[PDB]
């Protein structure tokens, strides 16, 4: 028994960044959105921009803890070691709409022991007050 | 009686450019994307080259007929004169994806007469057969 | 003799874009940047977002009437019928920094007849006021 | 006596980059231009996707020793302490187009003390093999 968390909505991934890499990345929002149904589907897409966006993987979702999430994949072209797979993503919500995930992976595409830990960064998409001036839509 | 259409997706605004304004507009993918769920919710949501993206609109959708469906809108910050109203969009579907869309807004924020049709030309997104390289998630 | 037109700086390529095929595009600015030196020198180099930007043409340039200027080409892969050629620029200097060209070409890269004009039109790069926040450099 | 380094070109800068803050960033090209002209002028440009480009810095140049040019700067908005001085850019030429600088900024706009040493990574823009399909111009 637990509650449900905040999972529904539009999470956009995030990266770090900096000029120097001897200085720590700064936290900046990236091309890749994540979009967690209300009806428990699940699907990671890739903008390039000048041309046209891509979806990355798509499956079904629910919550299965206090702190953690499955995504059960049909298909991923980024991951394909995890076609018709289950991933647990363990999250932790941050401040200004910041969730940290991460995810185990047993094995490699080949069936090769990998073994690995894997994390990302999301932040919510909301809303703003006004529709900005020289936005292009 | 009418049967379902395909409505349902994540799709791509898309808009038409030319170097030169004596040679027809060619058709290229944009920076705003239209979520229809599989339970009748709609998001639309615009991507900032550099900074987050940002939800632009929301709410339900039904398809009514044929070839027209409507979104009941709760918040429209591109459109603020559809704020908590209907809009019904008459719909096309094209080659490679595309589905044309227009709809008619009566008055504008303040009441004033304005009776404009606008015309807006989506594209599904999918998914590929390899994640490309030089892709920046 | 002719007074010396202010040729020199950085120009960013512009294009006209429209959501509605049948209503005149808009003049946006894109990804394209010429060069012209005030030592005689042309450059044209395209962004690519997130990979490597690319020059597309390089070679010299001088004015040579009133209202056109020559670049003398020494390799162009957008346009690769210019290579090892001149090509006249008739220029027209707007509002905002706006500068319209046109050029002839006579034949083709497999040299067939061609006659065309084509059209471009050019902005201007200054310096604002301020550096912007959430500037990504 | 120190033999002339191949400092004249376009540049683009990059920055170091990862989805997991534990794991080094990798090199990326970025936005922004510094101009190294034949005849000693350096303008530094930032693009903004969808809007202007904008000119961030200007002056001019000139190599002082084997592994150092001054950048003699009139203004520049992205680092205003710089106005109407020098400064010196420390530089080593690495492989695949990569120059390495750093340079150090004795105050702060106020007068302040800041003694602060600043490394930038950038890329020479060079003419690929061919125009790619599905650019944007």
């Amino acid at each position: 028994a637990f509650e449900p968390a905040h999972l529904q909505g539009i999470w956009q991934l995030c990266h770090y960044v900096s000029e120097n890499p001897d200085i720590p990345g700064v936290l900046k929002p990236s091309n890749t959105f994540k979009v967690l149904s209300d009806d428990g589907r699940i699907v990671n897409f890739t903008i390039r921009p000048g041309t046209d966006a891509i979806i990355t993987g798509y499956g079904t979702y629910r919550q299965i803890s206090a702190a953690a999430y499955k995504e059960s994949i049909e298909k991923n072209i980024h991951l394909p070691m995890l076609d018709n797979k289950d991933n647990i993503l363990e999250f932790e919500m941050g401040a200004g709409g910041v969730m940290y995930l991460k995810y185990f992976i047993e094995k490699d595409l080949n069936g090769n022991e990998l073994n690995t830990w894997f994390h990302e960064t999301w932040k919510r998409v909301t809303m703003p007050p006004v529709f900005p001036e020289d936005i292009v839509r």
